[PDB]
């Protein structure tokens, strides 16, 4: 796996460095699939221009006044305007990773949504700028293993992913509720 | 799969079921970062078991394949669908539990691609049968791997990888 860097270790990076950052945004969901398989929450991923499952973010520039101010910026074009409805802080954040591109560092973040404020995001994001190019498309995260133990989280975890989403999200799923 | 004529598969026992699926495309002269083409915006969609497909599903009270098609289609993708219909002259190929799998492919704008997409959050099957639609990127990107051949490592259901590329070929998409 990439190098777990402390959030001040990587900040105190060169100028050279670039930072990235995305956001798994998550909301408890009563719902039950096929009236018996809980759900859990509803959690978001989306399909990349590279065809890869990733999460909402990107680079973070100069003209950035912080890692949080280039996330929320990012996730409002990735998103749309109902990402602004929300924003996530230095409280959400979970973990930084060295990416695999020359000289950058991939910040992961966690954030709890209302289903009111998820549901939302999922019905404006044809709109946000960057549907239909950077972002191909929203996908909720499958919680449950289905009847045969394979269907639903196990498959779900054996599509491509970019960088270290996988590990993000496994941890995540971890950390969080005992998902 | 072992493919089959139409005709053939429509001679079948009870004991048979009909699933039917369809690949919505549009024209796009959309291109990513303002240099590669798009060409076609393409719908797929992640199913509840982390499977990418196609929408569709089950015939059943269903007077043809196509009415089965349709309003299965309406259900998983929301009232948008309704302003098309996809037809018999939209058919594709059929595949062979004892189920056999219509695929048809059937052109939109890219308005109605879109209105498609905007909706789909409203169907009924939005975060329970289906998770989100995605479009299936059809360029490569300079490394060679991201774009379509990296999309094409996910996870399918059924035959979808093979109908998607047998679709992307014979309707010339790429
Ligand atoms: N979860 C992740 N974990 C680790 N690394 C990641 C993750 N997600 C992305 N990365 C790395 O960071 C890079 C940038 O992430 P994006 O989300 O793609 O950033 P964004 O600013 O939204 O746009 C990417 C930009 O890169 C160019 O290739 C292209 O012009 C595009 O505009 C990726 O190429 C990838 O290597
Ligand atoms: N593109 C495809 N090619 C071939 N087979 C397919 C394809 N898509 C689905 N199938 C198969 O058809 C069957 C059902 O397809 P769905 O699209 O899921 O049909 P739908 O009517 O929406 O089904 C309701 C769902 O309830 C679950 O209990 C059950 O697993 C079924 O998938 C499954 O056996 C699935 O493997
Ligand atoms: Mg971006
Ligand atoms: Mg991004
Ligand atoms: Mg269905
Ligand atoms: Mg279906």
């Amino acid at each position: 796996g990439a190098r777990r860097l402390e959030l001040g270790e990587a900040l105190a990076l060169g100028s050279g460095w670039r930072h990235v950052c995305h956001a798994l945004l998550y909301a408890p969901d009563p719902g039950m699939l096929f009236g018996r398989i809980p759900l859990r929450y509803a959690i978001l991923m989306q399909m990349r221009f590279d065809g890869r499952l990733g999460f909402p973010g990107g680079f973070v520039d100069t003209q950035d006044r912080s890692l949080e101010d280039g996330l929320n910026r990012e996730l409002r074009e990735e998103l749309g305007e109902a990402a602004a409805a929300f924003r996530v802080e230095r409280t959400d954040y979970r973990s930084s990773h060295v990416g695999s591109g020359p000289r950058v560092v991939a910040h992961f973040y966690a954030k709890r949504l209302t289903l009111e404020e998820l549901l939302a995001v999922e019905a404006g994001a044809t709109r946000a700028k960057d549907h239909g190019l950077e972002v191909l498309g929203l996908v909720r995260v499958p919680l449950y293993t289905l009847r045969d133990g394979v269907g639903g989280l196990p498959t779900f975890l054996e599509n491509s992913f970019i960088g270290s989403a996988r590990e993000q999200l496994l941890e995540a799923l971890q950390d969080l509720g005992l998902l």
